[PDB]
């Protein structure tokens, strides 16, 4: 909006490689808050497929369980 950054004088850029992912959960999820991404992952270790259950697993819009 009108200069309203808060955090620190720090700057964390992520590889394209990982950014990629990034995109790939981002969409796949449907999460915001591009950190919130992120976060599943770098917990997971930038690990969709896991993310991407740690994601669903915890609370899912619909479908508990496929197959």
């Amino acid at each position: 909006g009108s200069s309203g950054s808060s955090g620190a004088p720090e700057e964390r850029d992520l590889t394209q490689e990982q950014t990629e992912k990034l995109l790939q959960f981002q969409d796949l999820t449907g999460i915001e808050s591009m950190d919130q991404c992120r976060h599943t992952l770098e917990q997971h270790n930038w690990n969709i497929e896991a993310a991407v259950q740690d994601r669903l697993n915890e609370q899912e819009g619909s479908g508990p369980s496929s197959g």
